[PDB]
């Protein structure tokens, strides 16, 4: 059948509970608003339901983590920012895209890092029209996304992963002195449903 899309109207608890997750995770990072833009806010213009009858694919390999890991499949909502949105809610993640960035597909609890990916690593050359990472005027796309982590391997550095290491389901890479805030990688498409699809734009601080 597809991906439907379905409008949560702004007055629905479900809507406002997605921006308030989205707009409260906001921290400011070390590279001085390079990446993602100078911003304080996001002009949240729409919020989407993803259905797509993907869940089967994502509740069937629930259940092997589930087996795996004592009955724990150990499920987060986080956020997931890159140039390929459209693709992904209509295909749904895909390891063989993958890409310092190993070969996984990341997610992060914090909205403001998953906006940095939006066009690309480091921000890549910015928006298309105006080739300007802080841009202000272009619709930018992120996900809100159910994630199994299964057993996670907690680690440093993330760069060198192409699968979670024996008996894992998941790797986080952590701070050091190294990243800032955490980052969860899957190495499986099927181990994430983009559950929400968020268009925004981050706003110019007042
Ligand atoms: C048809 C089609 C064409 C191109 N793509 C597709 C796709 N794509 C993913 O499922 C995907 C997106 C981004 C990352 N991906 C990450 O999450 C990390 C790195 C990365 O490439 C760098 C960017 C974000 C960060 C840093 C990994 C995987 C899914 C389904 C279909 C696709
Ligand atoms: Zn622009």
């Amino acid at each position: 059948q597809g991906t439907i899309l379905l409008d949560l109207a702004p007055e629905d608890k479900e809507y406002q509970s997605v921006e308030e997750e989205m707009q409260s995770t906001i921290r400011e990072h070390r590279d001085g608003g390079n990446a993602g833009g100078i911003f304080n806010r996001y002009n949240v213009i729409r919020i989407q339901k993803v259905v797509n009858k993907l869940r089967e694919r994502f509740c069937h390999r629930q259940k092997e983590v589930s087996e795996e890991n004592h009955n724990h499949h150990n499920e987060r909502m986080l956020f997931h920012g890159s140039p390929f949105i459209n693709a992904i809610i209509h295909k749904g993640f895909d390891e063989r895209h993958a890409y310092m960035f190993g070969a996984g597909i990341y997610f992060a609890e914090n909205s403001s890092k998953s906006n940095q990916y939006v066009y690309g690593i480091g921000g890549g050359t910015g928006c298309p029209t105006h080739k300007d990472r802080s841009c202000y005027i272009c619709h930018r796309q992120m996900l809100f996304c159910r994630v199994t982590l299964g057993k996670s391997f907690l680690q440093f550095s993330t760069m060198k992963m192409a699968h979670a290491p024996p008996g894992h389901h998941s790797v986080i890479g952590r701070p050091s002195v190294g990243l800032a805030y955490a980052e969860y990688v899957i190495y499986r498409g099927e181990q994430a449903y983009p559950e929400y699809l968020i268009t925004y734009q981050i706003m110019k601080p007042e």
